[PDB]
């Protein structure tokens, strides 16, 4: 490159990784010094435009040269934004002569963007632990039965009409006929996931569980709450509760770890005390009475049988918050005995909430519980259900720390691996169209944010990624690949690690066949590698992303992930057959003559004419880490 009057667009980088942002969670007192990389010699000048919420105007930094890269390729410029409490949002104008470019969060553009412009947040941290953690979901009636003694049985009671039934570990979840889906039990709880810490945190190396509901609820699942301050016994109580989460802060046991419990907020089940819909209770419910003492605690369209609901479920009557100070405000969050500080506090002291149905709740009142939750532990995490952009609930800092990342990640990776999207309806897409997908989703969030989704290739509500894959277990594995060295924190749905199959709920809930949970299972192997990579290299956790290929022909792609310390360069294979692929390192700054090693394998490669060339299996990657 040169002074020709070109902007070259190859040569440019920013995002808010180490080497080009010194303050990526600032205080109101630090200030923001800024990096922007174009090829040597290219530019003449460049700018920070940042809009600054302060003063509701836009303001200009000039930038100045800083320095080379290690190889020579590359320019730095650099300027610095000053500090203050305001949220600000900033893009760069990069000029050589008569040539402009711009660029922000979603990268290099002729015309000034007016959108994805990369986030100052001052004050809004989210927990690190979270961004550099592993987490492992539990849908805790089908992980483990630890003790007969609490198991549900056949008959043990009925729920509007219907009896329950037991069924036998590695069973069909189907109900028999007569029963219903929501009432069959194989008998899971928490002294089962208790006894299987060693397995979550040592052979896989997961150090954050999050579980699905776990307080007193007719169902299997439990978003149908009817207690929130009790452990369901099917389950445990809350003495085996408080001894999981013991074993699970133990740092005696395998790494220190999390537990992230399922808040169901919106609504309550028909059965809950407060609704009352079959008289399970003495006191009087807001459906047996218009004079109830909860009566406001829902509403009512025409009274009794026509009230809002979670997505018009009967059995999910929604909650009325009312306004600031409410008594629903109360119960769950503002008391000093609300639901969700008191498992914040001792003797619980749980490490965060993911927010069930979480955007039929208005932002204020996210906003006060926030500062309830935060109040307890800042570093309790903050985790919405939301299936789309969640921006809205995390671009102020004063919300969620971060969302269930289906947009960002479960949906682009299904229709990309499997050509399916996540309910398996046919839907595939290209390489570029991938990689397209995932920039676009990631200038959605702030960057720290983005560090701490939830990404997780299956979940409770959709089907098993094993399952849109045909059963070929080389796509778990390419999936896995890309999940444990991409920008969120990796989550495994619990049996997705040995290939789990399963259809739509409740085929996306079987039991857990335990005799797969060994590293003699290929995909358990790979996971624990992964996980293993993961947790050796920041630059995965928390590095800069770049992309290096988007091949459609050969179907390859590949990105770095990039620190002051560390340049890992991933390259993977959705083609059925290998191929044999130049990697540019020299993108990432990967000197001449220097050695990089896969990390999946242990093969060592020399970095020439700014290239390694590799062969990666159809269906496979490389981790090629320096
Ligand atoms: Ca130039
Ligand atoms: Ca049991
Ligand atoms: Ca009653």
């Amino acid at each position: 490159a040169a002074n020709d009057n070109n902007v070259e667009w190859n040569g440019l980088f920013h995002d808010q990784g180490p080497l080009f942002d010194n303050a990526p969670e600032p205080t109101s007192t630090q200030s923001v010094t800024l990096k922007l990389r174009t090829f040597k010699g290219d530019i003449t000048s460049a700018n920070i435009k940042y809009w600054d919420t302060a003063d509701n105007a836009f303001h200009w930094v000039p930038m100045v040269w800083d320095s080379n890269d290690p190889t020579g390729t590359f320019d730095y410029w650099k300027g610095t934004i000053p500090a203050s409490p305001s949220i600000k949002y900033y893009r760069f104008q990069i000029n050589d002569g008569t040539s402009t470019a711009w660029y922000n969060g979603n990268g290099p553009s002729s015309t000034e963007p007016n959108a994805d412009d990369f986030y100052i947040i001052p004050n809004f941290k989210t927990p690190d632990w979270l961004k550099n953690g592993v987490m492992y979901q539990i849908f805790p009636d089908r992980f483990y039965n630890g003790d007969s003694s609490n198991d549900v049985q056949t008959g043990s009671y009925t729920y509007n009409g219907t009896p329950t039934e037991k069924k036998a570990w590695g069973s069909s979840v189907y109900a028999d006929p007569g029963y219903d889906n929501s009432l069959v039990f194989f008998g899971g709880d928490l002294a089962g996931i208790d006894q299987k810490l060693g397995y979550i945190k040592k052979t896989l190396g997961a150090n954050i569980l999050y579980l699905n509901p776990i307080f007193k609820a007719p169902t299997n699942h439990k978003y149908d709450t009817q207690d929130y301050m009790a452990v369901d016994p099917a389950f445990g109580d809350n003495s085996t509760l408080q001894t999981l989460i013991n074993d699970i802060h133990s740092t005696a046991n395998g790494p220190k770890g999390y537990l992230i419990l399922d808040g169901v907020f919106n609504h309550t089940g028909d059965s809950h005390p407060w609704f009352d819909k079959y008289n399970n209770f003495s006191s009087q419910g807001a459906y047996e009475s218009q004079s109830s003492p909860w009566y406001n605690y829902y509403t009512f369209y025409t009274w009794p049988d026509s009230y809002a609901s979670f997505l018009g479920f009967n059995s999910l009557p929604k909650l009325n918050y009312g306004n600031s100070g409410s008594a629903v405000r109360g119960v769950i969050y503002n008391n000093s005995n609300s639901v969700a500080k008191t498992y914040l506090n001792p003797p619980y002291s749980v490490d965060g909430w993911r927010l069930d149905a979480a955007q039929y709740v208005d932002h204020q009142i996210w906003s006060e519980f926030r500062n309830a939750v935060k109040g307890v532990n800042s570093n309790a995490a903050i985790i919405g259900e939301y299936w789309g952009n969640a921006n809205p609930w995390t671009a102020q800092g004063n919300q969620w720390d971060a969302a269930t990342n289906f947009d960002g990640f479960t949906q682009p990776v299904s229709e990309w691996i499997t050509g399916k999207d996540y309910q398996n309806n046919s839907a595939s897409i290209s390489t570029t169209q991938f990689d397209s997908w995932l920039r676009g989703t990631r200038a959605n969030y702030p960057t720290n944010v983005q560090q701490s989704m939830m990404n997780f290739l299956s979940n409770h509500d959709i089907t098993r990624f094993a399952t849109r894959s045909g059963g070929d277990l080389w796509k778990t594995y390419l999936a896995l690949i890309f999940q444990m060295t991409y920008v969120g924190t990796p989550t495994i749905y619990y049996g997705d690690e040995y290939g789990m199959q399963g259809g739509a709920d409740p085929d996306n809930r079987r039991s857990f066949d335990w005799s797969q949970a060994t590293p003699s299972n290929s995909a358990v192997a790979l996971t624990q590698k992964l996980i293993t990579i993961r947790n050796q290299y920041p630059a995965l956790r928390t590095g800069s992303f770049m992309t290096l290929i988007t091949d459609d022909t050969n179907k390859i792609y590949s990105y770095g992930r990039f620190d002051n310390v560390n340049r890992i360069a991933v390259v993977l294979n959705n083609d059925s057959v290998s191929h044999t692929v130049n990697v540019p390192v020299w993108q990432l700054s990967m000197p001449n003559g220097s050695t990089v090693t896969d990390k999946i394998t242990g093969h060592s490669y020399t970095v020439q004419n700014g290239m390694v060339t590799v062969a990666v299996d159809g269906h496979y990657g490389a981790v090629l880490a320096q």
